[PDB]
């Protein structure tokens, strides 16, 4: 409904105009309280906050509103910049933060250099952590400026929105930035400065954000071990096991700078948490997605998860997991959205027997052929071999469509299967160190008598036939690591 | 109908023929007058105008009008000088305008020396504007001379008739001039030039004029950055946002120098920028493009705009489009011409289920092949990857000619799509950056593992075979652009 927006706009356009006519402070102050207010009392509205809060900043956006404050912000009166800056923190959307960023950078760069104010310091907290989600040159920038030490700086104080604007700059600076901001990070030891800060215990909302921050550094493995002799890496698995996604869910809402929740972009960044091979890094980020799809149902909008990826995510994690916490956050969360739970698979595929491979069959959606599955008595050494020809003339799979989704079915299945009874020489961890989706090939290799102590001596042409690795890509991969001796 | 152009060529013909008679500075103004009159009241007929205004020049085109007039444009007295130029300058068609090219050409640059007359200036002004708009040879031997640095240098005068025009003549040869030549003038610094013209405000059309000038000039990557530094680029989306088609398109009506409106090949010229892959560029094509099909359509004349490819044009940019102003712009003159308005088209198409792929099949006009592809529960991550094959013998494409209108719009599809979820090594910006005919292989390359650091080790087979990149020319400017380390 933009019965709001209609009603705020005519109200944001007389503020503009009353600022622009402001000549003194007083009147400057007055204008930027009641645009403050304006856009305020928008992203408290419920349900409709988002759109008819995009849509005020949208115009701010013109009619040389951001340009007027960013100008106020070079004010010689701090009393003004204070509140310039008060505003320019509540309006940095997308297309309020890319202007910033071609025109705001390096002002804002160097007023972050006064370290002692504190009313300035929280608001230049706020414009930083809410710009470090810009393209990752964006990032570098900053990095090379004084801004990640002014916030690693800013890091020692004690009152608590400083604290917790910087953690989620930290955060957001970690997931947008690339693998060279983190690592520069890491150099910069901000790893071991973010440790006070989880363990302390005012708030668990700061916990929550460092917790967050150090696990998607920890991702990375160039310094996935000097991240994790920090010693706040450990510390992050046993808080989410306690914390209730709902109550931190309620939380956030009470508060304004929260009030509307998560937006479809922030989101998408942290989906692949779930990805990411590390424990806490999927514990954290499936109680984020937890207590996100608990504000979202609420507000109505659970159609974003779909968009992202995010069941599906869900869904193999529940599938493909054997911890406790995550798999009963990622069960919550699936049943919030009002999607299944699928049941565990028993990962010994190897050791499978028919009526293993008819329930895999029931659980993916083939069950159509079933019959003909159970005919052939196809088990689990048969179902990891098997084959275009043989699903085509044997089993009845004519389309060539229905054999690409039953193959994409497959292969998931062979990448999160346990090989330990084939593989006495660990093979499986070597192909999943190069890349995880080469793991699918396990028992390809296994299966010719391959081992560690004879890959050395394998050729392109023994892959393609013998193993059938069929992408050119993956075995020109595999060749370039093996011919370096493991 | 010819009757106005009838019954205007005899008078023509006298009028002609008293100036060939006149011996004195007199008649020959006396004649020049009478020809001048004659030519605006058939410039400003409605409907007809252009044809029988582009008669009466095709006449004096013979009759050795235009040579006369150039002579006189040659007279020692500058009374007569003045009213040829004026002549000249209502004249210069096309078909007008290769003559004075082959023939008029170096006596009027001489004559553009005369810096301080206004008159004088005023119809150099027009006529260079007007003459800016030939083979890109032209606007060279223009620039090589004294043309440029002379518009540039009447820049700085106040009369408003000689900035349009100045404006005018800077905007065609940004379009018609080759990037040679608008790299010329960046160097010659005539991006700074604009600003001031840009940021007044005593008319709009002359600021108009200058963003569209300066927003052809950025278009080009070369001087994009500079350009941008300016500062005028950033002026030009605020301006359209708030200007009016309507009223913009009222206006260059009640105007004898534009009552006609833009010709076919003026329009052609815009219609490019619709694709420029820059914001402003895209804002300001659209409003013109707006404007323009406002006047054509109160002239009863729009079947122009899709000899153009303007049609299609507007309704790509209201599919794929983000933003608010040029989505509003593009819509508006699609209704101006009684076109429809398509509705926008999520771009996660990695991400879409069989109920999105339904719906994109329902807008391209594949309606008839929905229950083939429900059937086989084709859905994005199937719908990036098919081929002829399966197009052919698994959902029934048998024609030819049916695929290949297929395969039309799946690699537009393609080259619009969001891959967020898939590349997060942003692999689509950097096969954009080559020709963004590219951006469509981006699922091909990510779906196989490739990076921005594992590229420059593939070979032309696995981009052919693997990635499926059917053209040779693609293949070698990609593997060419990996083999330089990105
Ligand atoms: N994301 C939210 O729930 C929320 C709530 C209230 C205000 N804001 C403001 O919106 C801006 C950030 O917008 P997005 O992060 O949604 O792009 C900031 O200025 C922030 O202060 C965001
Ligand atoms: N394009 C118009 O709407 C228009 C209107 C009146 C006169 N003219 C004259 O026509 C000539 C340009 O012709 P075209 O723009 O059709 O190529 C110039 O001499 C100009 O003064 C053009």
């Amino acid at each position: 409904v933009q019965d709001a927006l209609e009603r705020a706009l005519p109200e944001l356009q007389q503020a503009l105009s009353a600022l622009k006519q402001a000549g003194g402070a007083r009147a400057v102050g007055a204008g930027l309280a009641e645009v403050f207010q304006l856009v305020e009392e928008a992203w408290l509205l419920p349900a409709v906050g988002r759109e008819v809060a995009q849509g005020l900043c949208d115009a701010i956006r013109l009619d040389g509103g951001l340009d007027l404050l960013l100008r106020l912000l070079q004010a010689p009166e701090l009393e003004t910049r204070v509140q310039a800056a008060r505003l320019l923190e509540q309006i940095l959307v997308a297309e309020n933060r890319d202007r910033v960023a071609r025109i705001g950078l390096g002002v804002i760069l160097n007023l972050a250099k006064e370290r002692e104010p504190v009313e300035l310091a929280r608001s230049v907290a706020g414009i930083l952590e809410h710009m470090f989600k810009h393209s990752e040159e964006t990032c570098q920038r900053l990095v090379a400026a004084g801004g990640l030490d002014a916030v690693l700086y800013w890091c020692r104080r004690t009152d608590p929105a400083l604290l917790r604007h910087c953690a989620l700059a930290l955060g957001n600076c970690a997931l947008h930035g690339g693998q060279a901001v983190q690592r520069r990070m890491v150099e910069k030891r901000a790893a071991e400065w973010l440790f006070p800060l989880a363990f302390s215990k005012e708030d668990e909302l700061l916990r929550l954000h460092a917790c967050l921050a150090v696990a998607v550094l920890a991702t990375n493995k160039e310094v996935e071990r000097e991240v994790e002799r920090s010693g706040t890496l450990a510390l992050v698995e046993p808080l989410v096991a306690s914390l209730d996604p709902g109550r931190f869910a309620r939380c956030l809402v009470d508060a304004s700078d929260t009030s509307q929740g998560r937006g479809p972009d922030d989101l998408q960044r942290l989906v692949p948490l779930l990805d990411s091979n590390r424990l806490e890094a999927q514990c954290i980020g499936a109680f984020y997605l937890c207590a996100e799809a608990a504000i979202k149902s609420l507000q109505g909008k659970t159609k974003v998860f779909s968009d992202i990826g995010a069941i599906q995510s869900l869904k193999r994690l529940v599938s493909y997991s054997t911890n406790g916490t995550k798999s009963a956050l990622a069960k919550r969360a699936l049943r919030l959205l009002g999607e299944e739970v699928p049941r565990p698979i028993l990962p010994s595929v190897p050791s499978w027997k028919e009526a293993e491979v008819q329930t895999w069959l029931q659980q993916i959606g083939f069950s159509k052929y079933c019959e003909s599955f159970r005919e052939q008595q196809v088990d689990g050494d048969l179902l990891l071999r098997l084959t275009e020809e043989e699903l085509q003339t044997d089993l009845g799979m004519k389309s060539g469509i229905t054999r690409k989704r039953f193959f994409r079915e497959l292969t998931e299945l062979k990448t999160f299967a346990n090989y330990s009874t084939c593989d006495r020489s660990n093979l499986a961890d070597w192909l999943g160190s190069l890349d995880p989706r080469f793991r699918q090939y396990t028992y390809g290799l296994v299966s010719c008598g391959l081992d560690r102590s004879l890959l050395h001596r394998v050729s392109e042409q023994q892959l393609l036939e013998d193993c059938g690795i069929h992408l050119g890509v993956h075995r020109a991969r595999i060749l370039t690591a093996a011919r370096e001796m493991l």
